[PDB]
């Protein structure tokens, strides 16, 4: 039914080249995506699919004019510009990614965090739209964002933030994590899967802490590839595995 | 005390030519909020301000496309299209309106309700954010949107349906409606106070056939200031000063006080 697939901020645009796109490797994941929801439609198969994505390399450049550290602690200052700069900048990404998925067809909209998510020390997010836009069968893409924090005043909500959050407030199926490697490494070996078992050895050792954690904390089961591998966002989609499990 | 100016008639955008912009006259604009806002910092009175706008040459041509009339009613067609395509051409509005007033130094933000607002017989529109952005000072833009509704289809959200809202979840003391007119003509004159002891006796001559706006507009509005129990302004946003004036509370175009 639903699946919640993040595009990690890093094969969509380099992150070291400011206002980068991954053109050809953002057309071939558009593609792979427009493939396995028409694989659905043959299987007459009913799928609800929500997809977020980072601020690969325009939310962070912008951001970065906007955070000092002031006692090994960012803070984030002129923000009477840098809340409009680094909407604009992620809007611009948010942009090009759903144009680009338009264009093969998938019914790809904009949800814009930094326009009503508080992340206070209690989440707010309201998910009543997204519910809505999923019972037409379009597909919301959702980005990191600066959004305002009721507590500290700004804070840059992450993709794995709003992952997590929306496949349990969502009551996800699957949750997918691409990125640019073949899973979580371990040694330099990516681990077959992840319990309450092998667990406790792994944070110590410590997809990075962040996520693993925050998506145990919701007991999800997600997954963690490769999506610079050919195929492996269509396969990943149609409920196979290529990376590491983790299931809780 | 919060101010919420709505930026309507067609003062910032001609509909009539596809993605036309008012560049002189949205300049100017700017630059009133802006001498408003200095003028506010010196005489030391806090002010929270919210600012609305609408489609203009953005919104309307191209959900048009995606409106049909079936069974005499309206409802939008193709939307796994049309969805993104209004989304899109009002980010576009709302980019050029937020980067002319940062241009000035207001700390303008965006607010878009495509993102997270269903249009059901009551709206769902949690405010929370706005809140903590007027809380730091912020300019929060929110503009006429594209919207689902809770009934399978979608509706158009304006700046009218937005503005109400707005003024009774966020409590605003004022309401100012830029337009392309002197304020509520009655008699090609605009009348110079509209309160608790002759709205009736307006409203009624706004349904009349002397009046000059059948629209049904004035009327609207009028109305939603009584049901906030505030006060507003009616008046040209194409006069140099008036939105200056009016964001000073002294423009000189049509009161409706229903304020306390
Ligand atoms: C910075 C913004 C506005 C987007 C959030 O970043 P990503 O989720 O893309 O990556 P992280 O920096 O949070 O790891
Ligand atoms: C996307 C659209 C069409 C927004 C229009 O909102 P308005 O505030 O202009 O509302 P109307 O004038 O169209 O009634």
């Amino acid at each position: 039914m639903l699946t919640i697939l993040k595009l990690g901020g890093s094969i969509l645009s380099d992150k070291n080249v400011p206002y980068s796109i991954k053109w050809d490797n953002l057309e071939r994941i558009a593609m792979e995506i427009k493939n396995a929801l028409d694989y659905y439609k043959n299987q007459n198969k009913e799928i609800k699919l929500i997809l977020v994505h980072g601020g690969g390399a325009f939310g962070h450049p912008v951001a970065k004019k906007y955070l000092k550290i002031e006692d090994g602690k960012k803070i984030f200052i002129n923000m009477e510009k840098g809340f409009w700069e680094i909407q604009r900048a992620m809007r611009r990404f948010n942009n090009i990614i759903i144009d680009t998925l338009q264009s093969y067809d998938i019914p790809a909209v904009s949800i814009q965090p930094s326009s009503f998510v508080v992340f206070g020390d209690k989440l707010i997010f309201d998910t009543s739209a997204i519910k809505e836009m999923l019972k037409r069968n379009l597909v919301p893409v959702i980005h990191g964002d600066i959004v305002i924090d009721d507590k500290n005043g700004y804070r840059i909500i992450s993709g794995d933030d709003i992952v997590p959050y929306l496949a349990n407030e969502l009551k996800a199926d699957l949750i997918l994590y691409a990125t640019d490697v073949d899973g979580v490494l371990i040694d330099n070996k990516p681990i077959k899967r992840i319990d309450k078992n092998n667990i406790y050895k792994i944070l110590n050792y410590l997809g990075m802490k962040y996520k693993i954690e925050m998506i145990r904390k919701n007991k999800c089961r997600g997954f963690v590839f490769n999506g610079n591998k050919a195929n492996n966002i269509y396969k990943a989609l149609l409920g196979e595995v290529e990376g590491t499990e983790i299931d809780f």
